[PDB]
């Protein structure tokens, strides 16, 4: 189906994102991940970027809609997709209606996964990533099996240079000016859903597989 993940820095968004892919095979397209990986690419956009990366903003508008148009635009999500991350503002929800009013399609359900501020600073601060597969772990909370190593690839783990608590400030306060009018948006659209992710992996999906799976509750 046609999804999006949304919710502050640390809300367990990609956590998430795994488990659904799994189960329903759709295209996970990551935002975050896109600019991560232009950043690798070494491209104009990449550097440009990471200039607001870095500080804990978000990129502008105009770039980050730009990469979601061409992205959705493919192939690989006709038969649906999971956007992760975006839309972050209203303009970027705006442009994805419209992109999709052409393609003869909407968004069918908007997943808010919501979390404490104290939650999510715990959660960015003892972070750890996978050096080859981009999922991430806990020291705490969710570890890898094996110390340093991920479960899926064996990849080496390690923090993102944004996972700093000066960035991590930035980055909540940043994110948060535009909830609640992107969740009003929604709302009056009939698409939204808030989901209690201050809970154990495990059961924050079965809260997000009810509405995955269709049927009532
Ligand atoms: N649309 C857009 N517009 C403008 N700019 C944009 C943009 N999109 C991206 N950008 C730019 O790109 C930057 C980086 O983007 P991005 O990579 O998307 O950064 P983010 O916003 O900070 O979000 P995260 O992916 O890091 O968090 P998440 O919720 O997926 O967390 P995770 O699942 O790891 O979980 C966190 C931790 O918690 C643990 N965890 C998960 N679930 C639980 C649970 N239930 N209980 C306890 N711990 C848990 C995990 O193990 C993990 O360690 C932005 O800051 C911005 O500059
Ligand atoms: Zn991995």
């Amino acid at each position: 189906m046609n999804i999006v993940l949304m919710g502050l820095p640390g809300a367990g968004k990609g956590t998430q994102a795994d488990r659904i892919v799994e189960k329903y095979g759709t295209p996970h397209i990551s935002t975050g991940d896109m600019f991560r990986a232009a950043i690798q690419e070494g491209t104009e956009l990449g550097v440009k970027a990471k200039s607001f990366m870095d500080q804990g903003a978000l990129v502008p508008d105009e770039v980050t809609i730009g990469i979601v148009r061409e992205r959705l635009s493919k192939s690989d999500c006709d038969n649906g997709f999971l956007l992760d991350g975006f839309p972050r503002t209203v303009p970027q929800a705006e442009a994805l209606d419209q992109l999709l009013a052409d393609m003869g399609r909407k968004i069918e359900h908007v997943l808010n996964i919501q979390v404490e501020k104290e939650e999510l600073i715990a959660r960015l601060t003892g972070r750890r990533i996978c050096k080859v597969c981009g999922t991430s772990y806990h020291l705490l909370f969710n570890p890898p099996q094996v110390e340093g190593k991920c479960d899926k690839d064996g990849g080496e783990l390690y923090q993102r240079a944004d996972d700093n608590p000066d960035t991590v400030t930035n980055r909540l306060e940043v994110n948060m000016n535009q909830t609640a009018p992107l969740l009003a948006f929604y709302d009056s659209k009939e698409v939204l859903v808030n989901i209690n992710g201050q809970k154990d992996i495990k059961d924050v999906f079965k809260d997000l597989d009810v509405i995955l799976q269709g049927n009532g509750q």
